[PDB]
Parts: C-alpha cells; sequence; structure tokens
C-alpha cells in the first residue's frame, strides 16, 4: 500500500523544483504546464506521438492559449494520458 | 525530470492491484476510492487526522454518499491532500 504517498511527493517535488517562494500566488500559464511535462519526457513522449490519445489532453491546456491554470490540476491531466496508454495494454476486442 | 512517468505508473500500479479484466467497465463506489488510500496510508494518515483538511476532499466521495466516481478521477482527489498537507509547511505568514 502507500502507493498514493509515493505519488504525493512526485507532485510535490517536481512543483518544488520550480519555486518554492513564489512571490507571486501559485500561478502556470499554459505553456509552463505544457513544457512541464515535455521538458521531463521530451524524448520519452516522443514514443507517444504516435499516439493522437495525446493532443486529446492538450485540449485542456490549448484552451488558456492566453489563459492558466492553478496549479494541482495538472495532476489530472497526467491521469488523462496514462488511462490512454494504459487503455492500449488493456483492451478486450 | 521525467517526475510524471514515474507517478503514471504509481496511480497504473495501485488501480492494476486490484481488477485488469474487470468484467465490468471502470467503476469504483465512494468506498473503494475512500478505502483504497486508507487501506494505503491507514497508518499513516493517522497523523493527518489532526489536520480538518482531511475531510475537505472526503466532499468529494462523501458526496456520492450512494453514488460512484469513474476510477482516474482519484488522483486529483490526492494532490487535493497534498496542497493542504504542503501549505502547512511553505507558509508565510
Amino acid at each position: 500500500g502507500s502507493e498514493l504517498e509515493t505519488a504525493m511527493e512526485t507532485l510535490i517535488n517536481v512543483f518544488h523544483a520550480h519555486s518554492g517562494k513564489e512571490g507571486d500566488k501559485y500561478k502556470l500559464s499554459k505553456k509552463e504546464l505544457k513544457e512541464l511535462l515535455q521538458t521531463e519526457l521530451s524524448g520519452f513522449l516522443d514514443a507517444q506521438k504516435d499516439a493522437d490519445a495525446v493532443d486529446k489532453v492538450m485540449k485542456e491546456l490549448d484552451e488558456d492559449g492566453d489563459g492558466e491554470v492553478d496549479f494541482q490540476e495538472y495532476v489530472v491531466l497526467v491521469a488523462a494520458l496514462t488511462v490512454a496508454c494504459n487503455n492500449f495494454f488493456w483492451e478486450n476486442s
């Protein structure tokens, strides 16, 4: 168990890497979030490019073309990509 | 980097532990989700009991008293608990 506590740090660590005493309330523009993962899985997600599901999640940040996103909200964005990939492995049909 | 890919498996692994070929579409009742973490951090979250923020997230599943929740939606639920705890450490006031 304790599988969540492990992820809890992942989201906190990756974010902590950026700013900690952000003079301005936690705020991340579409680019920040988009770049956040890409910068992390830039070389990895390269393999996902084959799957259109990648853009599926982009619809969220993409809509924020000029807008931004709180912060934690990005977590789920990561899941949307997982379910898409996980579906590839699991599929009875 | 690649901090997300690490969490990606965490959510998939913890969930994979349950059912894989779920004869019924991915479905988790309030209890499942609630019990999911508690069963994972049952002894750990015991320390969080001091923080009321714990109930803050419960409001989500709690509302599903008789209802249920897709699945991935639970990811963010984990973040809601993090931001609450993270706030404890970081707080200029």
